[PDB]
């Protein structure tokens, strides 16, 4: 729909009637198609469908027909019972998910891509979808296109990233009256877009894991149902028995809830993670996030802050007495609302008597090109009223020098105290910028260096002490020489191994084997002058060797590394493609934002861990002894006791979400066999002393075994299930010993809550036909203390260069071999 | 560690003579009292 | 000559089947590493002699 | 007697010497790119 869909002249040409600057009086729309076109909006708040939608499905259905076949609606004894589990399992699956959707739409409302327009007045900006169709847009250096449509009259080229909705990854460099397309980045241009199609056209893990456990939960319970079945039909039970029999099985095997709680886990983890500053894109970023053992971080604006100081310009030069600041300051944007960095610092220390006043009058800009990663250097032309064009360049030291090579080449006398300052000024901490000058058209002075040092975060040292006690390994990245990177390695206690990226073999290598560029990758402190493919190079790199990378993005230029990293991180001050292609959004600056968010995502990676061995340790447990007793005596525990049982199972989880979990100490990630035995036995350790519970009644008769004055065996099984099998969540939750960390109140108090209801239950035996001495409670209770002792050691006990073979170093060798043989051949001599 | 491990240790003999003592229903007198001499002998009280 | 429309989505939903398309151009190197570029084929384009 | 009787070069495999090998040579090529030509 291009014609007839929505646009025609009205939208399209009626725009450009005003100038470049003004839009007023949105008059009557009449459709605002505008807020990502029926995807959120569909069928709005239905909150009504949610609810009956968890009464429907395969368990549901077996509850329902349990309910059913009660007699119908005869006794509220058993169809009361039944239907409350199946209203609880409903209303917490259905809070469960209304917290879990109402708190990933306030991280997306924080996070909009906001969009702006300038009309009469310095309007400020207008929020992202509500913005008309058919109106004025300023795309500027890296934001994402708001609106899909086409580009104004005035004259200039943009390069729109694509890939993300295109093939090509180069530049696609559309310059006046194509298709510009939403939801895309802008590496480099100034543009105004004109709307067309407004909504039209536009062309995680955690959650696989527990599908896989969900199924084999499902088999280990068809297992136990067959089992069952077959006893009872050797026995010709009635079918009645059987129905009862295999709802009991159902109902204790299969977790109704386990996906639901573990979005949850994850969404009040968001939550918290977004109250300290770190937004996530998308909820799986937060295992991600747990399980990154390397942090590939920019030195700049992460590791140092980006405010710069200037000690004594080096005005040691030739005829140039002082023109370092002049013509320094002369390669000033000048904007203050879209400077960067660096170009802060010269006007701040512009403090200078003889012409500081002069200097920036009449300087009137020709060309300026800016500052190009690839090349470090920033060089513009400009008039003067003497009539020159002063083309100032400005960027690294030595790369202003590899400019002034042509004319005045490298004298030894001035070359030789050149490389020796900036040495110097390495060894002293100091980030030097080189100004070269041309007054005429065959002049060429070499002014100096100018020592700006900007000076480490006052947390950065501490943060990066206690992320090696995290696991971590944290690889700076530097635009700069080797030199200032090393002495900065040296300040912050990072470690001294920078290598060059280009030199080291980074895309175009230097005949260094592969094997071994991939070794030192991987072992490497830091990386100097890196480019922006360097940042995908080396993100690429460090995954064969089998890391999760985590990236610090800032800019349009690192998109592609954000995408490829395991945890795109997008730090503070970044533009709208580097936080739309991460996958955290910080609001804090420094290191330190960023090792919270880890240490806050291992405890929640921790908190879902200990849920899940928990939520199928009992599921073992308790099938493969209510089955066995089945199998084995015909008997199973009263259906009341046992949905009482579930529902129990179902108290003690929904505060799991809200405790003080601890942290691992190193990387954390699904080991799924490790998980699965722990689980098996765990819940083998509680079926035997349910069997030793129940085998003692057997031996010394109802109430004479580990019962002492009088008891029944079905309320001595209950009371001695539901304490063992909600103590146990005290010992998943735990960095070893459970005695290792304070669980919070709340959950505490949930399981103590539930453990008086069971002791309750027993005392009085107000489901069965009579009651429980005073003595034997206590001695259950010391027996499931017990149990719960021998079940927290075990789980306690069990808790716990080259990187290659020859054929992995053969491996990466041929790999690196192959891209520098297809790249002379390419060449073709 | 090792009072760890000697914890772990007298936890399982406990287990045993509770196990032992709820299958001949001993009265939690008894019980009590073998537990108290194991709980005695087991764990060194002060050996850091 | 440009790719045909459905080319790339084509060839990016090919890795998925687990075949590895392997062009045969005709064209020197250069024109052929620029069209796997285009195509998102990936770039390890050798000379055949 | 029985307390009694259980009471009683290059140091590498492949793996060390070469461990060793490469943390010395990525030291000294840190050192010698850092001297940068
Ligand atoms: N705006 C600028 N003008 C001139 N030189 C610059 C500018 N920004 C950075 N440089 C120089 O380029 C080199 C590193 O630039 P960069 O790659 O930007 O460091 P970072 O990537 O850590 O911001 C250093 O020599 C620095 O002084
Ligand atoms: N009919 C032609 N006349 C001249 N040059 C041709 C002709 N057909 C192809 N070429 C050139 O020969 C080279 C490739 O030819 P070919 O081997 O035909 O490519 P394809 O095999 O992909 O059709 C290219 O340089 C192409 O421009
Ligand atoms: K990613
Ligand atoms: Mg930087």
């Amino acid at each position: 729909e291009a014609t007839p869909g929505g646009g025609r002249v009205v939208p399209e040409d009626m725009l450009q009637t005003d100038t470049r600057v003004g839009l007023t009086s949105e008059e009557v729309v009449q459709r605002r198609r505008k807020y990502g076109l029926n995807q959120m909006k569909e069928e709005k708040e239905n909150h009504f469908l949610k609810f009956l939608g968890f009464f429907v499905g395969p368990i549901q259905f077996v509850m329902e027909g349990a309910a059913v076949l009660a007699a119908g609606l005869e006794d509220w004894v058993d169809f009361g019972v039944i239907c409350g589990l199946l209203l609880l399992n409903a209303v917490v699956g259905f809070v469960q998910e209304f917290q879990a959707g109402s708190i990933v739409d306030e991280l997306k409302k924080t996070l909009a891509l906001k969009a702006v327009v300038l009309r009469d007045g310095t309007l400020k900006e207008i929020e992202a979808p509500e913005v008309v169709p058919g109106d004025i847009l300023q795309v500027e250096e890296g934001t994402i296109i708001p609106a899909d449509g086409r580009i104004v009259t005035d004259d200039a080229f943009l390069q729109v990233d694509q890939s993300a909705l295109t093939g090509e990854s180069l530049a696609v460099d559309k310059h006046k009256g194509d298709q510009v397309f939403a939801s895309s980045a802008v590496k480099r241009g100034e543009a105004f877009v004109v709307i067309t199609a407004t909504g039209d056209n536009t062309f995680g893990h955690f959650t696989e894991v527990l599908n896989g456990i969900g199924t084999i939960l499902l088999i280990l319970v068809i297992f136990t149902l067959l089992i069952v079945w077959v006893s009872s039909f050797y026995r010709s039970n009635p079918i009645v028995q059987i129905l009862e029999f295999t709802l009991a099985i159902t109902i204790i095997g299969v977790p109704v809830g386990l996906p639901a709680v573990v979005t949850t886990t994850m969404a009040v983890g968001a939550a918290y993670l977004a109250k300290k500053k770190a937004i996530v894109q998308k909820l799986s970023a937060i295992e991600s996030l747990a399980g990154v053992e390397i942090l590939c971080s920019d030195k700049t604006g992460t590791l140092t802050k980006n405010k710069l100081s200037l000690h004594d310009p080096y005005t040691v030069a030739g005829v140039d007495p002082e023109d370092l600041m002049l013509t320094a300051c002369l390669a000033a944007s000048r904007k203050k609302k879209g400077i960067d960095a660096i170009d802060k610092a010269f006007l701040k220390s512009l403090k200078y008597y003889p012409r500081a006043k002069s200097v920036l009058s009449k300087y009137k800009v020709l060309q300026f090109h800016p500052f190009d990663p690839v090349s470090k250097k920033v060089v513009a032309v400009v008039e003067s009223p003497q009539g020159e064009r002063i083309t100032c360049v400005k960027g690294a030291p030595l790369f202003v020098l590899k400019t002034v090579e042509e004319d005045h080449p490298i004298p030894e006398e001035v070359d030789q105290a050149y490389k020796n300052k900036v040495a110097e000024f390495a060894t002293r901490g100091f980030r030097s910028l080189g100004v070269a000058r041309k007054r005429g058209e065959g002049s060429w002075e070499i002014l100096g260096i100018m020592p700006c040092m900007d000076p480490p975060r006052h947390d950065t040292y501490k943060t990066v002490c206690e992320a090696k006690t995290l696991g971590l390994s944290i690889k700076m990245l530097t635009g700069d020489a080797v030199g200032i990177a090393r002495e900065t390695s040296r300040q912050l206690g990072l470690g001294t191994n920078i290598y060059n990226a280009e030199r080291l073999g980074l895309g175009g290598g230097g005949d260094m084997p592969g094997s071994e560029v991939y070794d030192f990758v991987e072992a490497a402190d830091g990386f100097a002058e890196v480019f922006p493919q360097h940042k995908y190079n080396v993100v690429e790199i460090l995954q064969q060797r089998g890391y999760l990378v985590a990236m610090t993005g800032d800019g349009v230029n690192d998109a592609p590394s954000l995408k490829k990293a395991d945890t795109g991180i997008a730090v503070e001050g970044s533009s709208d493609a580097a936080r739309s292609a991460a996958d955290i959004v910080f609001l804090a600056p420094g290191l330190g934002a960023i090792i919270d968010a880890l240490k806050t995502s291992r405890q929640i990676f921790h908190r879902m861990y200990a849920y899940v061995v928990y939520r199928i340790a009992l599921s073992i447990h308790l099938e493969i002894f209510l089955g066995l007793w089945i199998a084995i005596l015909n008997r199973s525990l009263n259906i009341e006791l046992v949905v009482f049982i579930a529902i129990f199972a179902d108290v003690a989880t929904l505060a799991i979400a809200y405790d003080n979990a601890p942290y691992s100490q190193t990387p954390v990630k699904w080991n799924l066999p490790k998980l699965w035995g722990m689980s098996v036995l765990l819940g083998v350790v509680l079926a035997v002393g349910t069997w030793i519970t129940v085998t003692t009644m057997y031996a010394q008769g109802e109430n004479g075994g580990i019962v002492q004055n009088f008891g029944n065996m079905d309320e001595v099984l209950f009371l001695q299930i539901s304490l063992t099998e909600n103590w146990l969540i005290f010992i998943t939750r735990a960095n070893g010993p459970f005695w290792s960390s304070i669980p919070s109140w709340q959950l505490s108090g949930a399981i103590f809550l539930v453990d008086i209801l069971a002791t309750c239950f027993t005392i009085w035996g107000w489901f069965e036909h009579s009651d429980t001495s005073i003595v034997a409670v206590v001695r259950i209770w010391i027996f499931s203390f017990g149990i719960f002792c021998i079940m927290g050691g075990v789980y306690y006990i069990l808790q716990d260069s080259p990187k290659g073979n020859q054929k992995q170093r053969s491996l990466e060798d041929f790999v690196v071999s192959l891209q520098r043989v297809s790249t002379q051949h390419e060449k073709s001599q």
